């Protein structure tokens, strides 16, 4: 698909079994999810942007289905206003930005 | 261009005359850059990313090149981790996400 930027990107995702709308964001270098379980161990990351920083889970090897695509890597787990797709995911459903 | 997200999005800008990187971020609503002088009036607003909700100076009407792509719109000024463009000006430099 060709997605243009009047709106936000947002996608389904099917995650640990899960249905959850994305957003798409060239901007996140790492994917966050809202509150969920996942499997595995974990560990704790900061990450920072807007407002300053928060605390979140990494779980890796974890498989979400983006917009019909399955992708394999890393996903952050915590308190995020939004779930977001970041470029870890999005390089391997082929994403590009395009002008 | 193709831009691919192996690496961070990121691209030269030209706004006041002054050439600053910036990040290509689908995930933001608005445009976002660090201190800076610009022209005119500016109007409170308030946005929120992953760590909360913050204030910053909104401008209207500024123009800006984004990777030679010529723009004008409205740019918000205050104290972010990476000048962001976002999805308002990713629009008029006719930006698309594919995959
Ligand atoms: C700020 C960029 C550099 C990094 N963020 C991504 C951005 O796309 C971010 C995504 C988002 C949208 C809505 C609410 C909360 C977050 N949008 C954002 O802040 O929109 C603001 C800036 C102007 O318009 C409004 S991040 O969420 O902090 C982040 C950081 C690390 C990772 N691993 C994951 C995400």
């Amino acid at each position: 698909p060709q997605i243009t930027l009047w709106k936000r990107p947002l996608v389904t995702i099917k995650i640990g079994g899960q249905l959850k709308e994305a957003l798409l964001d060239t901007g996140a270098d790492d994917t966050v999810i809202e509150e969920m379980s996942l499997p595995g161990r974990w560990k704790p990351k900061m990450i920072g942007g807007i407002g300053g920083f928060v605390k979140v889970r990494q779980y890796d090897q974890i498989i979400i289905e983006i917009a019909g695509h399955k992708a394999i890597g890393t996903v952050l787990v915590g308190p995020t206003p939004v779930n977001i797709i970041g470029r870890n995911l999005l390089t391997q459903i082929g994403a590009t930005l395009n002008f």
